[PDB]
């Protein structure tokens, strides 16, 4: 990953990455982080143009730290089932439960 902005919340290349990994690492032992479904297979129902194939996993992203748990906020990384980097989604600036891309996600 670079660094993105979704809505209006900045991420450095860095925060992607480490979310990523923490997203790879919980997938590849069958673990969720904490009481949360997460990481967890993400539908592509809406069409994103991803540089990489499925199928994919979502994981919450946020500026605080890698997630553990609680509120998941509404940001995500999109990985494939390879640990490959998909992309950034976000809640905002979507309707419904939707996702609009981060920054370098269309």
């Amino acid at each position: 990953q670079s660094a993105t902005t979704c809505g209006s919340t900045n991420y450095s290349a860095s925060q992607v990455r480490a979310a990523a990994n923490a997203a790879c690492q919980y997938y590849q032992n069958d673990d969720t982080a904490g009481s949360s479904t997460y990481p967890h297979t993400y539908n592509n129902y809406e069409g994103f143009d991803f540089p990489v194939d499925g199928p994919y996993q979502e994981f919450p992203i946020k500026s605080g730290g890698v997630y553990t748990g609680g509120s998941p906020g509404a940001d995500r990384v999109v990985i494939n089932t390879n640990c490959e980097y998909a992309g950034a989604i976000t809640h905002t600036g979507a309707s419904g439960n939707n996702f609009v891309g981060c920054s370098g996600t269309n």
